[PDB]
């Protein structure tokens, strides 16, 4: 029954869970996000588990898997049990919200309809302003978890809802944590971060995962030799933690020391196999000091340095593909095998994996962005066909116009137009690029004068059209 299904929806729609944030499947790789939580969860203490149960149901649900999302739930409840407390049924309303929807979503609606009957309950006991809310730092702590983890999208969301748990409790050392790692997320380098990391490391002393973040931030700053303090005084800690070991890996990487990043990745790698994540930090350590070798050889190394090359190559090459392998959707590794297949004048190769990669659809605009970004470049530098650039750079501004690759794709555009004009007129392309670009910097008058010409070359252009349309509201 449709009626029946609204009705209910109606209802779903007043609660706070992970399906009323607003937090869209199109914003992330699923496959990531999910390997991603999975490597949290691990070797975790059961307590601490809670947000991260709940987040990973409402995972589950976005992959088509709404059993696993019950189970999940399942995990969660018992984890609030395993708690003895007073303040149970306040901590259980998130995990009720998710198990309300996801039974909707299996079209089960009586359980569902249990849920928000449990929900509504506790909201009117504690004579809520809301009928099926409650004003909660717990809540807005989770929140702040969820919108972190859904991206760069998000952690302006993810700061305001931490704030408003710290509003309450300031000095709570959860809260604390995810205030700090918002912040340090958003200084990619600032680092107003740091304070932050430094009070949330204070309320945490044993905590590895805060401690990390501090010792990259202070890495970051040139603070190498206290960051490498804490790495060391994490170690012991971390053993079976492949999360917290792969930034761990990265400190190390960072710090050019190949076969301590190499050693932790391997332990990561250990526990979370399936992990593309994994295996591109692998890849792009074995790189990293495969960079640092022909650098210091002036592109000409010799003997075991050469020998030394020729086998990062392959184990770069290796990790970058099994990262492919693992998850189709993870597009860092198929950007870094092609320009890696460039770099050695493998063209053929580059060309390729490029076209793999540009043919995937269901990956962030961000991601589409890069791709067409690097694919822009090869077409620059190594195949020397402009045309072809032209239309990529401006591919890569019209999905993302405002990323920090912005004044590179607008220069580069405006460069190889102008390059076009020693010894032709303007072709089509070049003529919608600059359209786009000057519209896109505000000079609405050269803008239309761009498209005038594109039009009469292509008069059935929607593109065109639509352009056109809108900048004759100006001025």
């Amino acid at each position: 029954s449709e009626i029946r299904k609204d009705t209910l929806k109606a209802i779903l729609l007043e609660l706070e869970c992970h399906f009323t944030w607003n937090l869209l499947k199109e914003d992330i790789d699923l496959f990531e996000v999910e390997d991603t939580i999975g490597q949290q969860l691990e070797f975790l203490t059961t307590k601490s588990r809670l947000a991260l149960y709940n987040l990973l149901a409402y995972v589950k649900h976005l992959k088509g898997q709404n059993k696993d999302a019950l189970e999940c739930l399942e995990q969660a409840e018992e984890i609030i049990q395993q708690e003895h407390s007073d303040k149970e049924e306040v901590r259980s309303l998130v995990t009720w919200g998710n198990y309300a929807w996801v039974y909707y979503h299996m079209d089960q609606l009586e359980e569902a309809q249990k849920y928000t009957g449990k929900i509504g309950n506790v909201c009117k006991k504690l004579s809520s302003p809301s009928n099926y809310k409650l004003e909660c730092p717990e809540t807005d702590c989770e929140k702040g978890w969820a919108l972190l983890k859904f991206g760069g999208k998000y952690y302006q969301k993810a700061k305001a809802a931490f704030e408003k748990a710290l509003e309450v409790e300031p000095d709570n050392p959860e809260f604390n944590i995810g205030y700090a790692i918002t912040v340090y997320r958003l200084d990619d380098v600032k680092s107003f971060s740091l304070g932050p990391l430094r009070k949330a490391v204070t309320l945490n002393p044993d905590n590895s995962y805060i401690k990390v973040f501090l010792a990259l931030k202070l890495q970051d700053v040139h603070a190498e030799a206290e960051g490498e303090k804490y790495i060391e005084e994490i170690l012991d800690q971390i053993s079976s933690q492949p999360y917290v070991l792969r930034y761990a890996a990265k400190f190390y990487r960072r710090k050019n020391s190949w076969n301590k990043a190499l050693e932790l990745l391997k332990k990561a790698l250990e526990v979370t196999p399936t992990s593309s994540f994994l295996h591109h930090q692998m890849g792009l350590c074995y790189r990293a000091q495969m960079i640092q070798i022909k650098k210091a050889t002036h592109n000409r190394p010799k003997g075991k340095d050469k020998l030394k090359v020729d086998e990062l190559i392959s184990s770069a090459i290796f990790h970058f593909k099994a990262a492919m392998e693992r998850d189709s959707m993870f597009a860092f590794a198929y950007t870094d095998l092609a320009n890696m297949y460039a770099e050695g004048g493998q063209y053929s190769n580059a060309e390729d994996i490029f076209r793999k990669a540009l043919r995937l659809e269901n990956i962030t605009d961000d991601h589409k962005h890069q791709i067409h970004y690097h694919y822009g470049r090869f077409q620059e530098f190594h195949r020397k066909s402009e045309n072809t650039a032209i239309h990529h750079y401006l591919e890569a501004l019209k999905v993302k116009d405002r990323s920090p690759l912005r004044t590179k794709l607008t220069s580069a555009l405006k460069k190889l137009s102008t390059k076009r004009l020693c010894h032709n007129a303007l072709d089509v392309q070049s003529l919608s690029a600059l359209g786009f670009v000057y519209k896109l910097e505000g000079e609405k008058r050269q803008a239309a004068e761009y498209y005038e010409k594109a039009q009469k070359i292509d008069p059935e252009n929607a593109e065109f059209l639509t352009a056109l349309c809108e900048l004759r509201l100006s001025i």
